């Protein structure tokens, strides 16, 4: 059975004082254990120290990005090796954000995910279609698409897990339902059975990385292929604990 | 008269064991005082807190770059009030390799540096063109519009250091001498001087961003308009505080 998964994306917020405060809150928790919820929270890089030094050891921290290849001349750039020094064993790759703003294309994003896994990482690859791709019609195509990038490049699953992205629903107006969310996790699957293996599709985990908060997590984890969340804003708030306690619904 | 000023970019390279060493050998250094050369050294966004924490409190610390903006929902980003948050007080802004690899482009670097300095950082702001560019005689011209790309949204230079990179020289197989060098840190003082204020380009240093080293340092920082360098890969060695002890010179 796949391991309920919660993931927390801060995004490019924080200050020290804002760190320490979310890190203690979550120290804190009396949330579900390690064997059936995995909890994973991803500072930006300047506060990955801080909170790999700080946070609750049951807890594993991500960067929110990393280098396509080894280091080198790439000013600015953090590369997987780097991480993996530095004893933080997630990262996440592929993210909307990234896709969008900073024109990651789904073959980078693939290049990213098989160098970070090279390394020793374990990666959650995001996905996910545009509300003009919605209303194309398009949102298997695409979503398949950004996933066979990343299967391309990809031997070895083991270490991953698919967040989908309902960008379509991100500040258009657009709500995404419970059912909807299911519909695109269940042919996400079937797409990892037909194109990667029966094996593949059956034990890797896919998280819905729309909005999550409080109130609706318990409605979309008790999903039948929703394993978990990559939560946003949520993550920054106390609301990420009951967002944790969510796994209870497996 | 301008302080003397030595940055070194440490790129993409870095573990905990060699920075410990790094620093260890710059915090044994004996060079000129604070008032003759200001130093500066820039690791990587996840090492900023191992460096800022260890180094020498009379050399300083830079990101290798920041985001254009407010944080926010910009997953994988640093902004400048984290860095400011922080106590790091450089950050290198349109760095080569950005604009080359990550298609930064001169707007989207003037953008950055009026943001960073509206933040409270200082700033290192690269500019330089290829062998192309060179080629085909537009050095200055291109000199010029990626500096003035900068200067239509700086509204206060005290805090910017701008650095030349003979982007021409770095992997083509062509050298830049020191009377290059000076030719365009002469032409783009003056630049300054017509386009912004004689004040501006009497006080602004103009660091050379080309290949420096031990052998010679001494003979480019000697050049009439240059006021130090952002070194390169010398940077991660001793040699750096051989490069520092070039201020000796002026």
């Amino acid at each position: 059975a796949r391991k309920f998964f919660v993931g927390g994306n801060w995004k490019c917020n924080g200050t020290a004082e804002e760190v320490k405060k979310i890190v203690n809150t979550l120290n804190e928790a009396q949330v579900p254990s390690q064997d059936v919820v995995e909890v994973v929270v991803s500072p930006p890089y300047v506060f990955l120290p801080l909170v790999k030094s700080t946070l609750r050891s049951d807890f594993f921290v991500a960067a929110q990005n990393c280098w396509v290849k080894k280091g080198g001349a790439f000013t600015g750039e953090v590369s997987a090796e780097m991480l993996v020094n530095l004893d933080i064993p997630w990262v996440i790759l592929g993210h909307s954000e990234r896709r969008a703003i900073l024109n990651e294309s789904s073959e980078f994003v693939g290049d990213k995910v098989a160098y970070a896994l090279a390394q020793g990482l374990k990666v959650i690859a995001c996905v996910g279609e545009t509300l003009e791709e919605r209303e194309a019609g398009s949102t298997m195509d695409v979503v398949a698409a950004q996933t066979k990038a990343i299967a391309d490049r990809v031997t070895n699953w083991s270490n991953v897990v698919i967040a989908y992205e309902p960008v379509w629903a991100i500040g258009t107006g657009k709500v995404a339902s419970p059912a909807q969310a299911q519909e695109v996790h269940d042919e996400l699957r079937k797409w990892l059975a037909k194109n990667v293996s029966a094996d593949v599709a059956a034990t890797t985990r896919i998280i819905y990385g729309g909005s999550v908060n409080g109130g609706n997590c318990k409605e979309l984890g008790g999903q039948a292929d929703v394993d978990g969340f990559l939560v946003g804003g949520a993550s920054l708030k106390p609301e990420f604990i009951d967002i944790i306690k969510a796994a209870e619904v497996k």
